[PDB]
């Protein structure tokens, strides 16, 4: 299977994957000064307030909280958007070092970790069908940097010992989203794919400019989980981050001058 070791990471996934050398490939690095204000991109609306969380899941590459994406509780619309994206899942990608973790970089700049927030066009119907159009998905993405305690985070970080595995699962309910956010929303947008297999290049990237700081103890704890299973020889999930891809025939554009 394809992970992030020398044998079966990023730079493998091509043999299985070949969209992966693919025109519209994420993360990017984000050149702030040849990103293009764009002065008809409208605010993003972000409404979390009747998001219903229900469980956290360690898959062997991330950990992922999921939603309930029965009806539109936790919706995302605006900005870039046509239509409403409806919120299904979140997880987090980080280094094993602080100076490293996010996929996006700003000018080169690298992050602690980075957070995904992965919403679907409602108009297809469900996630499976999403994946498969080229505006399925809106994944918001926001950089972590290691500095004061992040309030909103520490439930998260309290529950990772009940699925420090592959496999393990735990009830994860009543969860607020809304304490991941940063202050300020504004953002850079562009065209691109999944960060990890299968890559399709279903998204609509939206990136915010300002990082949220979390504790160097709360990262830590992220870098206790295991990429393994139990029972299987213990491999610690850190640096489950995908390199830069070439922007090729893209533009960057920020809803902010
Ligand atoms: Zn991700």
């Amino acid at each position: 299977h394809w992970g992030y070791g020398k044998h079966n990471g990023p730079e493998h996934w091509h043999k299985d994957f070949p969209i992966a050398k693919g025109e519209r490939q994420s993360p990017v690095d984000i050149d702030t000064h040849t990103a293009k204000y764009d002065p008809s991109l409208k605010p993003l609306s972000v409404s979390y307030d009747q998001a219903t969380s229900l469980r956290i899941l360690n898959n062997g590459h991330a950990f992922n909280v999921e939603f309930d994406d029965s009806q539109d509780k936790a919706v995302l619309k605006g900005g870039p958007l046509d239509g409403t994206y409806r919120l299904i899942l979140f997880h987090f990608h980080w280094g094993s070092l602080d100076g490293q973790g996010s996929e996006h970089t700003v000018d080169k700049k690298k992050y602690a970790a980075e957070l995904h927030l992965v919403h679907w066009n409602t108009k297809y119907g469900d996630f499976g069908k999403a994946v498969q159009q080229p505006d399925g998905l809106a994944v918001l993405g926001i950089f972590l940097k290691v500095g004061s305690a992040k309030p909103g985070l520490q439930k998260v970080v309290d529950v990772l010992d009940s699925i420090k595995t592959k496999g393990k699962s735990a009830d994860f309910t009543n969860f607020d989203p809304r304490g991941l956010l940063p202050e300020s929303l504004d953002y850079w947008t562009y065209p691109g794919s999944l960060t990890t297999p299968p890559l399709l290049e279903c998204v609509t990237w939206i990136v915010l400019k300002e990082p949220i700081s979390v504790s160097s103890e709360q990262v830590l704890k992220f870098r206790k989980l295991n990429f393994n299973g139990e029972g299987e020889p213990e491999e610690l999930m850190v640096d489950n981050w995908r390199p830069a891809q070439p922007l090729k025939n893209r533009q960057i554009k920020a809803s902010f001058k």
